[PDB]
């Protein structure tokens, strides 16, 4: 069409901006997701899989936040150190309490519907 639904995502550069965000979001469950125009299963997630109506609904009261680490500079490795993030994409989920649940990342594509259920099942 001529327009499209997409998420809101806050961007943020560091590990502090992360921090300010988690502490921000007390109470509220946080989507922190990794990009990078150099990753193509990352661009396939923007646009195929966080523009479906179905995943947007189920993030409805999510905290979104999203880091381009496309540059590769001090910043951006020191935030994957940080995170203990192996390689992109990388889709990382912090609890009410601001930490984060390793065994719910998501390191690799999901379509809609996989990641509708992800989210279902395995969202803190």
């Amino acid at each position: 069409a001529q327009t499209q639904t997409h998420l809101n995502f806050t961007q943020i550069k560091t590990v502090d901006e992360l921090n300010q965000a988690l502490v921000e979001a007390k109470g509220k469950p946080v989507m922190l997701d990794l990009y990078a125009d150099w990753c193509v299963a990352c661009k396939e997630f923007e646009k195929y899989t966080f523009s479906d109506p179905q995943v947007q609904k189920a993030l409805a009261d999510t905290v979104l936040l999203q880091a381009n680490v496309t540059a590769n500079d001090a910043q951006d490795v020191a935030l994957l150190k940080h995170l203990n993030v192996l390689g992109l994409p990388t889709i990382l989920f912090f609890d009410g309490q601001g930490q984060e649940h390793p065994q719910a990342r998501v390191t690799g594509f999901m379509d809609a519907e996989t990641f509708s259920a992800h989210l279902r099942d395995r969202q803190p």
